[PDB]
């Protein structure tokens, strides 16, 4: 399904050999393509220089790319299609990093390695959606980069970061280990989970107008040296939060989790768990007091429901929750229970909003439980 290769910087091969294409590519190379497709039965390699090297691929016609085979490489590779981008069921993206967007960028930003992409104005919001199976066995990272991005299949990474990255404009420090230094969002572009993403320790970040949570957002660790790092923000819209969001520490401290948006919810049934020997951290909807330190989002409206939970517990000391909304609504669970008695090893959890509702199925569990 690679039709129409024009090598535009850099140098890059291609060996067909049956149901396997490899392309052996420089050092960042940047490959334009009429069509970057990978059927069923067919395999594409990147064979680069090192596992550090990228590779960026651009589709300049109007052919959507649909992944449906397999994809791999020992270095990053970049794909670039303002179409859409399809990953099939049965598909295999196994690389070093593996970086996909609907949103344009140019050549003269990817030489200087400023990864600003903007939705074309020439084109309709396009889609990436997976799935199948998007792996990456080493350090590397996968930043899905769109005007809606949706998870169906799976994600996962070894302590890296996932990032999930919706909007008219994006900006990230690197294609490794991403921190977004610029993001804006229309009410149209959305992020969505609804199957499982994993980091073993590392970070995933969630960025959209609106983000919605059905399956497992996970960066849960079975090492003691590293505790993973959850983001979401959904900052013009809504974070509508159902499903499991994990990042426990049985050997050490649990994760941290930051949810923030216009508005926050944690809808019933929805875990939040962050469990530990020592119980983990979260910010839902704002900071304590609503101060707004460090530039974080104050949400108007926070709705924890009956029936979610908290859980930032720990087998020896509880963990932290902090929630603020201007508006906010707390009829859950929140765990931050530690071994114990509850007034010697329980956690700190902070409700608080300009409008306070404890409901009346709210539980709480802590050493210290502040209102304000």
């Amino acid at each position: 399904g690679l039709q129409g290769m024009d090598v535009v910087h850099g140098t890059a091969t291609m060996q067909v050999d049956g149901n396997k294409t490899i392309i052996r590519n420089s050092v960042d190379a940047i490959i334009n393509w009429k069509q970057f497709n990978i059927d069923q039965n067919e395999m594409v390699q990147f064979l680069q220089e090192n596992n550090n090297s990228a590779v960026f691929n651009r589709v300049t016609s109007n052919q959507i790319s649909q992944l449906k085979g397999i994809l791999d490489s020992n270095g990053q590779v970049f794909l670039i299609n303002p179409n859409g981008i399809t990953i099939g069921k049965d598909a295999i993206i196994n690389t070093n990093g593996f970086t996909a967007s609907t949103l344009d960028i140019s050549n003269e930003n990817i030489k200087a390695r400023n990864f600003t992409f903007e939705q074309t104005k020439d084109k309709a919001l396009a889609e990436i959606v997976n799935h199948g199976l998007i792996t990456v066995g080493k350090d590397g990272s996968v930043n899905l980069i769109g005007g809606k991005v949706k998870n169906e299949g799976v994600i996962s990474v070894n302590g890296g970061s996932i990032s999930l990255l919706a909007g008219q404009k994006i900006t990230i420090s690197d294609i490794i280990n991403p921190t977004i230094t610029y993001s804006i969002a229309a009410p149209e572009n959305e992020a969505v989970n609804l199957g499982d993403i994993f980091a073993k320790g590392g970070n995933i970040n969630v960025r959209a107008a609106t983000i919605r949570n059905q399956g497992k957002l996970s960066a849960d660790s079975v090492s003691k040296d590293k505790s993973g790092n959850i983001v979401l923000s959904a900052k013009e819209g809504e974070a509508e939060i159902g499903g499991v969001i994990s990042a426990q520490n049985q050997q050490a401290k649990g994760g941290k989790l930051m949810i923030t948006g216009d508005k926050v919810t944690l809808k019933t049934g929805a875990v939040i768990d962050l469990s530990g020997k020592e119980g983990g951290e979260t910010y839902l909807g704002g900071d304590e007091r609503g101060e707004g330190k460090n530039g974080i989002q104050l949400a108007k409206k926070t709705s924890l429901e009956k029936g979610s939970t908290i859980n930032v517990s720990g087998k020896e000391k509880g963990g932290r929750a902090i929630v603020w909304g201007d508006i906010a609504l707390i009829d859950g669970n929140i765990n931050a229970q530690g071994s114990g008695d509850i007034a010697k090893t329980g956690g700190f959890v902070e409700t608080s909003g300009h409008d306070l509702f404890i409901k009346d199925n709210a539980i709480v569990d802590a050493k210290e439980w502040l209102l304000d």
